[PDB]
């Protein structure tokens, strides 16, 4: 309460609830992250706002529902894969970051955004984090992938398969067998129509061609500011040179309360090590990228002893969201992470990718050991923060997050979280219900998605329809009772089936009644590739080569 601490957020990128050793896993080297558990609370019902990157980070930065800022979609795009896009968190809304900023703090973002840079012009950067609470940026405007290393990046086969190979498909066949036919004396095929088809085929090939080409130059790089140091981003030592810069950060504030934000880039596919964890793994690279990162943390904290800190700093982790589930490259190699008894991962409602890490340490205050297991939410520790920062929580409009330090200082043993809901984008997936005299989660699915092999089909679920399927009255589950999420519930739970989910489903109606009229931050003209937005390091246009680093 206006105590004034150094905040440092630390968030790590799919990492799945049952990876780090604190979790139940018991193969996996997460040493300086346990050794952060026994130092403080452990979250067992951590929930992230949405089960994908963007919206979820969103939450975070905001307390707000994704929907509330417009940062969900409706398409089955639910994140941005192009650095010159316009789409960002908008422009009026408040992040903890710009609160703190405003009480003095020195704010500071290491690793990943992903919410956007631009708006009308490559320099206007509305959407960069210095124009959303931070003094100092060292990272990545969009997220990492597997294009991003020449290896993989099947992330947009599914859109190569609709959009280039099939109708290259439709055009070369249809031209195959025009030219038997025409052959065979059966039809006249006028050299016109045998132009028009090579025309189309020269045309989709070309600019699937320049795709490949571009888009690793052009969407993955890494920033200082407003400017472009390497063009395009190295794996050099990646995870290394965050710390460093976490850890000057930090450094150069060892007088000044402080704000610190490290996004990591792990574990989102495209795993990576130093030479220092190549090979000891576990479940292969994907292990010895979270045991690098595990490194990077265990390094900021000894530097937090070292500068004598690490007593009056509250330290969070979390991921962003669940692990992925369908995320298996050709050759073999099984990426993605473990959720453990969960059900679900990375983009959808099931506990496996809602549910998540959630650590938080602060010795002067917190007691080491102690275990909160009451629903909470990925957006209350912007609630949280404000307080601990004497800044006020802002009036025009609402919080969903809710302060977590009387729950943390045992000043209070219940979350302020009966209501708690999921979306999946932009539609109203499941809901949460921890009825106020209970201990049980009352959870009902409006809809479900329908997993590929009985989603490695689209290689993730959505939330649209001819990959969903709704249910009515709404399916309902009680992970309180049955956590794995593998049976659904109305035989013996049918004296106050139709009760509850009149309960729930109503909380829905009065909520959705508190979702205004927002821009679709989302839409196709604000995912779409804009030429004029790109940023090219070198030259002007689309040649950018840059390594300042
Ligand atoms: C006050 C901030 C205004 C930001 C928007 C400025 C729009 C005009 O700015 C111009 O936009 C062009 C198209 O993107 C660019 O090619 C020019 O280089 C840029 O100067
Ligand atoms: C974007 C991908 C579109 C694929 C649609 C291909 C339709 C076939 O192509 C069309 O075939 C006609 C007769 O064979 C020709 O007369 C047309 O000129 C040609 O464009
Ligand atoms: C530990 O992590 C590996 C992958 O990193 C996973 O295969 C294993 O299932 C996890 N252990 C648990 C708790 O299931
Ligand atoms: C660490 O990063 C530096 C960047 O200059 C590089 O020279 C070095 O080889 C890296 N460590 C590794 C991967 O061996
Ligand atoms: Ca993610």
């Amino acid at each position: 309460a206006a105590s004034r601490p150094n905040i440092i957020l630390v968030m790590a990128d799919d990492l799945g609830i049952g990876d780090p050793g604190c979790y139940g896993n018991k193969t996996i080297r997460t040493p300086n992250i346990d050794r952060l558990a026994s130092g403080g609370v452990k979250l067992t019902q951590h929930l992230a706002a949405s089960p994908l990157a963007t919206p979820s980070r969103a939450a975070f930065m905001t307390g707000r529902y994704p929907v509330r800022s417009g940062m969900a979609s409706w398409s089955r795009t639910g994140v941005f894969l192009f650095t010159a896009s316009s789409g960002g968190l908008p422009t009026d809304e408040i992040t903890f970051a710009k609160l703190l900023k405003d009480q003095g703090y020195s704010t500071a973002l290491i690793g990943k955004w992903h919410l956007g840079m631009s708006c009308h012009s490559k320099t206007d950067f509305c959407h960069h984090p210095l124009h959303h609470g931070f003094n100092y940026f060292y990272g990545i405007s969009l997220t990492n992938l597997r294009d991003c290393k020449p290896g993989e990046g099947s992330v947009f086969t599914t859109g190569f398969k609709r959009l280039v190979f099939l109708p290259l498909q439709i055009v070369g066949v249809t031209l195959l067998t025009l030219a038997a036919l025409n052959c065979l004396g059966l039809l006249h095929v006028p050299l016109g129509v045998f132009f028009s088809l090579l025309f189309l085929a020269a045309l989709i090939l070309t600019l699937f061609l320049g795709f490949l080409h571009y888009f690793r130059p052009l969407n993955c790089f890494m920033m200082r500011n407003y400017e472009i140091i390497q063009q395009p981003m190295s794996y050099d030592n990646l995870t290394q040179r965050l710390t460093v810069e976490a850890a000057q950060f930090i450094q150069r504030n060892t007088e000044t309360p402080f704000l610190l934000v490290l996004s990591y880039l792990h574990v989102h596919t495209a795993l990576f090590s130093s030479k220092d964890f190549a090979g000891k793994s576990q479940h292969g690279v994907y292990g010895d990228a979270v045991e690098e990162m595990d490194w990077s943390v265990g390094q900021i904290l000894n530097l937090l002893d070292e500068l004598r800190l690490a007593n009056d700093t509250l330290i969070y982790f979390t991921s962003d969201q669940g692990a992925h589930v369908e995320e298996v490259s050709s050759k073999g190699e099984i990426h993605g992470g473990s959720n453990g008894i969960y059900k679900g991962g990375k983009a959808n409602n099931w506990e496996g990718g809602i549910r998540v890490p959630g650590i938080l340490r602060w010795p002067r205050v917190i007691q080491a050991g102690q275990k909160i297991d009451e629903p909470t939410s990925n957006m209350d520790i912007f609630p949280t923060v404000a307080k601990l920062a004497g800044a006020p929580l802002p009036e025009d409009r609402i919080i969903d997050g809710r302060d977590l330090m009387p729950l943390l200082e045992g000043k209070s043993q219940r979350s302020d979280h009966e209501f708690l809901f999921h979306y999946c984008n932009a539609y109203l997936n499941a809901v949460r219900w921890h009825p106020q005299n209970s201990t049980s989660i009352w959870k009902a699915f409006f809809f479900t998605p329908n997993f590929n092999p009985v989603c490695f089909a689209t290689h993730v679920c959505f939330c649209f329809g001819s990959y969903v399927t709704h249910h009515d009255p709404p399916l309902l589950f009680d992970i309180s009772k049955d956590p794995r999420e593998r049976n659904p519930l109305t035989p013996a739970s049918e004296p106050r089936f139709y009760e509850i989910l009149k309960v729930m489903q109503e909380a829905a109606d009065r909520h959705t009644q508190t979702l205004p009229e927002v821009p679709d931050q989302f839409s196709w003209n604000n995912f779409l590739w804009k030429p004029w937005l790109q940023l090219c390091c070198p030259s002007t246009g689309l040649s950018c080569q840059c390594d300042r680093e």
